[PDB]
């Protein structure tokens, strides 16, 4: 389904009760005549970034809030701004979870955390320990069952164990998440991780087991026990098995501790339809009915809205949610969990098969989290100028003064002192919004931004804060810009036979404002544009389109400069 103004496209993971919700689109449709699309695609998590960079994803996507901290630093996420009546609603919990350098960034759904589900009729005493588990699979597999079965191919599954006796993500410290303090290969990682290891190993686990195999097997009566959350709770409901859910088993008397997900629903920054999709979010979904829908088709855990968790909080499995949800720990939104949970993931399954041993993958693990980096850099420095910024107010007059603010066309990053369409911006439409000011760095005179921005600025002390403007050209706009007639007198000047039918153009889609309040003055003390993000639009040929792409890494001219970050 294509992205147009009038219609929702929402994207939620095909373990979500993605039915239910599209029951709510209906009724949105109803009343409004808003057509709602749900779709489930694989591995939605890893495809929106990219999709949504190209203007071509989902208005909603719902996945746990680790994700959309990444998202929100790459600008995809649009801030949502929900009334104080509407914040009254949710729990303060949730809304923090969703919550990137102060301002909200998604709309918080439901706590989940993993559970220990058993068979009441194979087990009506669940073991308290993971030690006493290899003893319980003995007499199960003489009964023609297992003890327990999980995925054992995703992280989330396997990190309660590992983080049990001390193994961690990220450090807390300093009110900051220390991404340079990894606990993926310390003493009680590596023990957590020998002992699934130890499992596997004594054939009490195979390796290979997923998520489906796993379901598969205890739906069906054929394992004993499993390691799933709210949202497996139905599809064991239309089995016959009578069963329970509790603690998970505690490790060296430590208590398993499950990366708690909060199911967030957010919007995308390029989507034209923000208002429709605020509409449905808060006033279908985020009810007691919407709700209501969304769990009977999958259950979704201690729901965020006060109201109908206060309806549902006499069910004992969401309180066994939420005790191991207490016991463990909420999960990071910092962008580097991405490479985290890769890390994780990669170390469990080498471990697990015996191409690796634990202190090998584990270590490999801590370098490759540690070094996030990877960091796809497309912001450019202003060198030898100090050009000051842009008013908000004039960045949509279609005239804005200063050479560095969006919309400005130009031959290259070096001549930025021939702008193309000067005061002769093709008018943003109203779907095209500008995203700013948004604070990325709060300087307080390595990680982060202060250590470019010093060894840029020679007197970087006198300034305080970075501000980011992002706006995202559609392919309608752009057909504009190069039709008007500043653009096609600069591509007919051109004299060469091999360029002829060839150009490309770089239109400012993000600036970098340095606020504050050798020998230099005041004027070098006020505020201006640091960096700059372009975009390139080329065309190759008669027969090609034209083609547009966020420029990283590095500029191609001569003194082709480096993005810095
Ligand atoms: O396994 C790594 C994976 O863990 C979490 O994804 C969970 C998700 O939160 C649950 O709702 C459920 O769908 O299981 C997933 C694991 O398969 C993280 O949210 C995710 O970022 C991470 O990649």
């Amino acid at each position: 389904m294509k992205i147009e103004e009038g219609k929702l496209v929402i994207w939620i993971n095909g373990d979500k009760g993605y039915n239910g919700l599209a029951e709510v689109g209906k009724k949105f449709e109803k009343d409004t005549g808003i057509k709602v699309t749900v779709e489930h695609p694989d591995k939605l998590e890893e495809k929106f970034p990219q999709v949504a960079a190209t203007g071509d994803g989902p208005d909603i996507i719902f996945w746990a809030h680790d994700r959309f901290g990444g998202y929100a630093q790459s600008g995809l996420l649009a801030e949502i701004t929900p009334a104080a009546a509407f914040q009254d609603k949710l729990y303060p919990f949730t809304w923090d979870a969703v919550r990137y350098n102060g301002k909200l960034i998604a709309y918080p759904i439901a706590v989940e955390a993993l559970s220990l589900i058993y068979n009441k009729d194979l087990l009506p005493n669940p073991p308290k320990t993971w030690e006493e588990i290899p003893a319980l699979d003995k007499e199960l597999k003489a009964k023609g069952k297992s003890a327990l079965m999980f995925n054992l191919q995703e992280p989330y599954f396997t990190w309660p164990l590992i983080a049990a006796d001390g193994g961690y993500a990220f450090k807390y410290a300093a009110g900051k998440y220390d991404i340079k303090d990894v606990g993926v290969d310390n003493a009680g990682a590596k023990a957590g991780l020998t002992f699934l290891v130890d499992l596997i190993k004594n054939k009490h686990m195979n390796a290979d087991t997923d998520y489906s195999i796993a379901e598969a097997a205890f739906n069906k009566g054929e394992t004993a026990m499993t390691i799933n959350g709210p949202w497996a709770w139905s599809n064991i409901d239309t089995s016959a098995v009578n069963y329970g859910v509790t603690v998970l088993p505690t490790f060296k008397g430590q208590p398993s501790k499950p990366f708690v997900g909060v199911l967030s629903a957010g919007i995308n920054a390029a989507s034209p339809n923000k208002e429709l999709a605020k509409e449905f979010l808060e006033n279908y979904l985020l009810t007691d009915e919407g709700l209501e829908a969304v769990n009977k088709d999958k259950p979704l855990g201690a729901v965020a809205l006060k109201s109908y968790e206060e309806e549902l909080a006499k069910d004992p499995r969401i309180a066994a949610t939420m005790e191991n949800a207490q016991k463990g720990e909420i999960m990071p939104n910092i962008p580097q969990m991405s490479a985290f949970w890769y890390a994780v993931r990669t170390a469990v399954i080498n471990a697990a098969s015996g191409r690796q041993t634990v202190d090998a993958a584990l270590a490999a693990a801590q370098t490759n989290a540690a070094r996030a980096a990877a960091m796809d850099k497309c912001w450019f420095t202003l060198d030898n100028a100090h050009y000051p910024p842009p008013s908000l107010d004039s960045m949509r007059s279609g005239h804005p003064i200063s050479p560095a603010s969006l919309g400005h066309l130009i031959p290259s990053l070096a001549h930025l002192d021939q702008i193309i369409n000067a005061k002769a911006i093709e008018p943003f439409p109203a779907t095209m919004d500008i995203h700013g000011p948004t604070i990325i760095e709060d300087f307080k005179w390595n990680v982060g931004l202060g250590g470019a921005f010093s060894r840029s600025v020679a007197n970087y002390w006198e300034f305080d804060r970075l501000e980011r403007y992002i706006m995202q050209p559609t392919r309608s706009y752009v057909q504009k810009c190069i039709e008007r007639d500043e653009v096609k007198r600069w591509i007919a000047k051109n004299k060469s036979m091999m360029m002829m039918g060839r150009w490309e153009v770089y239109m400012i889609t993000g600036i970098i404002v340095a606020r504050g309040g050798k020998t230099w003055g005041t004027s070098q003390t006020g505020d201006f544009v640091w960096a700059v993000r372009l975009a390139k639009i080329t065309k190759s040929g008669l027969h090609s389109d034209w083609k547009m792409e966020t420029v990283f890494g590095k500029t191609s001219s001569f003194r082709g400069q480096k993005a810095i970050f």
